[PDB]
């Protein structure tokens, strides 16, 4: 089972240029209890805006190239990353667009946090036909004084 964890602005923007306008610790909350202990996907952008693996996480990058951190597992497709988080219960796809995209088909899963940002970006959350996906948990947050803008977050489960 395949789960891709994102978090969107409007338009379901996901990446730009340059750092996310907005501060939402709880989405990072969220989004570490939602992949503890877990294998994470990545492509290889997402990987660098991380720095460093996920702890407690078996950190799995997309790249097309060589490999050039022997902390975290390098393959260079979809399947080979699939295959290299092993046997598990739950495989995190952690992004960016390129990668959601790959594996959104394949994913059972999604935990998407809403944010009510409005921002441009190049980079979008894959569209999710809505009558595949089951929205089995919805919780929506106001902003406050640590988190920026007002956000909910959603797990959906593929019908
Ligand atoms: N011209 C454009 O508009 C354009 C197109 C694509 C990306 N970007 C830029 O990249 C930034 C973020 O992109 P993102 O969030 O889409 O990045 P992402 O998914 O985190 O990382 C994408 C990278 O992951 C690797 N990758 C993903 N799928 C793969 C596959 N099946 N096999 C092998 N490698 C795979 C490739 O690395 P290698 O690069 O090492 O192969 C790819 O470049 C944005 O700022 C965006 O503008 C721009
Ligand atoms: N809900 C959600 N929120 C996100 O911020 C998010 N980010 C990505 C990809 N980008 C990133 C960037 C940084 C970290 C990260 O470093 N997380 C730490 C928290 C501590 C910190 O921010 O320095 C972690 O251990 O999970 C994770 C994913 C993928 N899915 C998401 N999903």
């Amino acid at each position: 089972m395949i789960s891709l964890i994102a978090a969107l602005a409007v338009d379901r923007v996901i990446g730009m240029e340059n750092a996310m306008p907005w501060n939402l610790p709880a989405d990072l909350a969220w989004f570490k209890r939602n992949t503890l202990n877990k294998p994470v996907i990545m492509g290889r952008h997402t990987w660098e805006s991380i720095g460093r693996p996920l702890p407690g996480r078996k950190n799995i990058i997309l790249s097309s190239q060589p490999g050039t951190d022997d902390r975290v597992t390098w393959v260079k497709s979809v399947d080979e990353a699939i295959a290299a988080c092993g046997d598990v219960p739950e495989i995190m796809v952690i992004g960016g667009g390129r990668v959601y995209e790959q594996f959104l088909p394949k994913a059972q899963k999604l935990y998407l946090t809403h944010i009510d940002a409005e921002v441009e970006g190049d980079t979008h959350f894959p569209d999710y036909e809505p009558d595949d996906w089951e929205s089995v948990f919805s919780e929506f947050h106001d902003a406050d004084a640590q988190n920026s803008h007002s956000y909910c977050f959603e797990i959906l489960e593929r019908r």
